[PDB]
């Protein structure tokens, strides 16, 4: 068995297609079991819509998802991606550090 905790990048993109577009993508890497929660949050609130959830694998044991979606940062948010994993003994939120 081999359990790797995600690592978990959050970040936006705009698709270069439309630059008016954003995405607030958790990138959650490298993480075995596949077994994982991710979540993006505004607040502490659940983006419940999150259009591409994109799991891979390289190894059978690396996971590799891309949970993304589009949104429209305010300033008065916060956005983070909150990821569960038996890795992780507490929910792992990682802010988006838009700036």
């Amino acid at each position: 068995m081999i359990q790797r905790t995600p690592k978990i990048q959050v970040y936006s993109r705009h698709p270069a297609e439309n630059g008016k577009s954003n995405f607030l993508n958790c990138y959650v890497s490298g993480f075995h079991p596949s077994d994982i929660e991710v979540d993006l949050l505004k607040n502490g609130e659940r983006i419940e819509k999150v259009e591409h959830s994109d799991l891979s694998f390289s190894k059978d044991w690396s996971f590799y998802l891309l949970y993304y979606t589009e949104f429209t940062p305010t300033e008065k948010k916060e956005y983070a991606c909150r990821v569960n994993h038996v890795t992780l003994s507490q929910p792992k939120i990682v802010k988006w550090d838009r700036d």
